[PDB]
């Protein structure tokens, strides 16, 4: 049996995502950049603020000084930050909630494995704070999504070796750095971003511990 779940946020627990598109395409097009599509967006789901610009800069061949490289990450997340005050309990995700608290009964450990600075302030707004057993900060790891630190940092932070966990995710960049942590991954999403080699549920009601177990045993 797993002996812990390490959670992404953003397209996980709630749908910060779509809040990280839109900012991140209302940066882009200030910067006379209009290739951030949903199609885009998949390159930029799970990882970080520094490498989700450079991916923007490229894609428009674009290079800006060091210094418009800071303001413009500061400038997406500000807004960011703005987006997402009202955020509150009624934006758990279905199923989310009664996840954590069945893992809490059965005494499975549960971590925060999320690339974002932001990830503590939405656990507040949504009163999910007391169910983490560990937030792995995604500033003390040496490599970010898809490199598997985050996830093998969120396991030791519980004490439970990743090969013993179940990671949840939304992104490509994200199942990969669970795939390389040893933890088992488990998709939201649709087949057609995430891959057809590990499960992939269509919304997260379906993230249940049975389903969990269901899962675990035929791995
Ligand atoms: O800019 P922040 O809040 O640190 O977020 C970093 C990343 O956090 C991840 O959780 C999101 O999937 C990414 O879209 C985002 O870029
Ligand atoms: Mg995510
Ligand atoms: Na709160």
């Amino acid at each position: 049996m797993f002996k812990a779940v390490l959670f992404d946020l953003d397209g996980v627990i709630t749908d910060t995502a779509e809040y990280h598109f839109r900012a991140w395409k209302a940066l882009a097009e200030e910067i006379g950049i209009n290739g951030v599509d949903r199609q885009f967006n998949e390159q930029l789901k799970g990882v970080s603020a520094e490498d989700s610009l450079q991916k923007i800069l490229d894609l428009a061949d674009k290079k800006v000084s060091a210094e418009e490289f800071k303001e413009l990450a500061k400038r997406k997340n500000d807004n960011y930050v703005k987006m997402i005050q009202d955020v509150s309990p009624a934006d758990v995700y279905p199923g989310i909630l009664q996840l954590l608290k069945d893992l809490r009964s059965n005494k499975i450990k549960i971590a925060l494995a999320s690339a974002s600075k932001n990830g503590p302030f939405l656990l507040e707004r949504m009163n999910l704070t007391g169910y983490f057993d560990a937030i792995a900060d995604p500033a003390e790891v040496a490599a970010s999504k898809p490199a598997p630190d985050i996830f093998i940092a969120a396991a030791h932070a519980v004490g439970v070796a990743p090969s013993e966990s179940i990671g949840l995710e939304d992104s490509q960049a994200g199942i990969q750095a669970i795939k390389d942590s040893g933890a088992l991954p488990i998709g939201v999403g649709r087949p057609e971003d995430l891959g057809d080699d590990i499960v992939i549920v269509p919304d997260t009601s379906h993230y249940t511990l049975e389903f969990l177990k269901e899962v675990w045993l035929q791995k």
